């Protein structure tokens, strides 16, 4: 039974996420909807570097540094950390898998936190410029 | 009501997709079912072109070319057309959307129509070589 969002939708909107955790022995279903609520939000910030790589891939890229694949995923922790504002909008728990779901929405990121996340990985101040300004888009973008 | 593959699921099988097309005027819902089959066999060629973005993004990418997003975008065509043994698993009409989604699955892919498909688009014969080989890890990895 219900709810729509739960539904395969595949449009984007990169600042919302789904994703889940299962029912585990040690543990009251408020820690695992937690625990999903928190792998949502990972998957919001999955999604944006995700677009950051198309950008960076792009013939107009304006990146001059070498940023690898294994850099990108190591800019998901910061992305997360600069996360502001991040609704949890609906839990959905599979009876059949005991599978909880989680709807999570970014509202906003603070801007001088994820430049600071990402020059501390090692990110020249071009790169830094282009990446948080991409990720400003995005968020305007919604 | 119902079904298991229409909830957001998340793990990838990179080979399978779910897309959809809506109940339009002009139209019997064969057509739509139809539509919306073929946008899903479209999502798993981006499934694997999306895979191959972050193979030639990683510090191990042998590919010695350029390429770009767009080109990528690109490549959408030729693997789609390279897709072999596409089996529609399922069909699901949102009564709400009037939506109807599909489930399919690629169980292989031409590897020689591949390679020609990417050769015509101006790829090295390194790149489709490398590009090739990594959908071949693709297939396999199911």
């Amino acid at each position: 039974d219900v709810p729509y969002w739960m539904l395969q939708n595949r449009s984007e909107y990169i600042t919302q996420g789904v994703d889940s955790s299962h029912i585990v022995d040690g543990k009251k279903t408020e820690e695992i909807e937690k625990i999903a609520t928190k792998r949502a939000t990972i998957r919001v910030a999955q999604n944006i570097v995700h677009k950051l790589k198309e950008a960076y891939l792009s013939k107009t890229n304006r990146i001059k540094q070498k940023i690898t694949n294994e850099m990108f995923i190591q800019m998901t922790q910061p992305i997360y950390d600069s996360l502001m504002n991040v609704d949890r909008l609906g839990i959905y728990i599979n009876p059949n898998n005991e599978e909880v779901f989680a709807l999570v929405r970014a509202r906003g990121f603070d801007k001088d936190a994820l430049s600071e996340g990402l020059h501390k990985m090692s990110l020249d101040n071009q790169a830094v410029s282009i990446l948080v300004a991409k990720v400003e888009e995005i968020f305007k973008d919604s």
